[PDB]
């Protein structure tokens, strides 16, 4: 009903926690005074607490907010404390609302578009399913919204910048290129989602791990990273070439290949990873088609890069190195 503001905590025990109103800006919320209500909504974004069943109604996660002694702000949580404590992170509903935030100001401050649009053309609300399953070690975009579980043993719950990034950005690209989700393309799709995790760090931050999934990673497990692009083989599971992809090679693995490439051109001489984003963006609106192989998206960020007048010797030189082959792009 009106427009307020949330306090509260976020992040995890590997990461550190942190307050939204001191270190990270405070939350954007809705509330209800009729019946002295607050919800982890605003225009832009909802946050749904699936309370660990794997169906919901979406309605927002909703709490008693009321005046205390000393817009309006309103500590968040079920028990106006700032915390929404689960498998060690602080508040997987703040950081999730927070995530949403950062890849929607994203898109539209880098380059001028909506993160999600409806089919019917205009913006579309990024819904941010929390708490979703027991004991579910994934995330996932299903079409028309993000899920995010809360771990187990491996992995503390799902909800950071970059896993955000990740999940939104498969929205993204189903609906710019639709690149389908299997086979090279596939690959290419979930590339395209960990080199938007690395440009939301590197846009709220000014740095990038070149790593997916370190801030989750329990420091039990024995890993430091989910997926790596600096070398992406060092996952025991990932291709740092197109020469190693066969079929049936699971999306995921397969990535390796454009995420390696991204990596590789963002530390070109003279390149950075905006540059390096800017292709890949520009690519996925305007070239990048559902069913393309490797070599066809090699032929798409060379026009890309040709419309935003960057170099394309560097752009052969990092498709080369992870063996895409561009001889018949003309
Ligand atoms: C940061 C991440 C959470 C992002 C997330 C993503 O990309 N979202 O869009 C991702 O990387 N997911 C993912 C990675 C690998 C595989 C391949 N793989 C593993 C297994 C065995 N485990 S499992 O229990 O069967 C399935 C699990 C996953 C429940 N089978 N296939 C499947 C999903
Ligand atoms: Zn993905």
């Amino acid at each position: 009903k009106v427009q307020a503001k949330g306090m509260g905590f976020g992040g995890n025990r590997k990461i550190g926690e942190y307050q939204f109103g001191k270190d990270l800006p405070l939350l954007e919320i809705t509330r209800d005074s009729s019946v002295e209500m607050c919800f982890m909504e605003n225009t832009d974004v909802k946050v749904v607490d699936m309370g660990h069943k794997y169906y919901s109604n979406n309605k927002p996660m909703q709490f008693t907010c009321k005046e205390t002694p000393d817009t309006k702000t309103y500590y968040t949580g079920y028990s106006a404390d700032g915390y929404d404590r689960d498998n060690g992170a602080a508040s997987p509903t703040n950081d999730a609302l927070y995530a949403g935030y950062v890849i929607k100001h994203m898109y539209h401050d880098w380059y001028g578009v909506e993160a999600l649009t409806k089919s019917d053309g205009s913006p579309m609300q990024l819904v941010m399913r929390v708490h979703y399953g027991q004991g579910y070690e994934n995330a996932y975009w299903d079409g028309k919204q993000m899920t995010f579980g809360d771990g187990d043993t491996m992995m503390y719950p799902l909800v950071s910048l970059g896993v955000g990034g990740h999940e939104v950005s498969h929205g993204f690209t189903e609906q710019h290129s639709g690149l389908e989700y299997f086979g090279q393309s596939g690959g290419m799709n979930e590339s395209f989602s960990d080199m938007a995790a690395q440009a939301a760090e590197y846009y709220s931050v000014g740095k990038n791990s070149w790593q997916i999934g370190p801030e989750i990673m329990k420091e039990d497990s024995g890993y430091d990273a989910l997926r790596y692009m600096d070398k992406p083989s060092r996952d025991g599971m990932s291709i740092d070439v197109a020469d190693d992809y066969y079929g049936g090679l699971d999306v995921h693995y397969s990535s390796g290949v454009y995420n390696h490439l991204f990596y590789i051109l963002a530390n070109q001489p003279n390149w950075n990873l905006r540059m390096a984003f800017d292709v890949m963006v520009k690519a996925n609106m305007d070239y990048w088609t559902p069913y393309s192989t490797f070599d066809e998206g090699g032929c798409g960020m060379l026009s890309a890069a040709k419309d935003l007048g960057y170099n394309l010797d560097d752009i052969k030189k990092s498709l080369s190195e992870v063996t895409i082959n561009y001889q018949s792009c003309y």
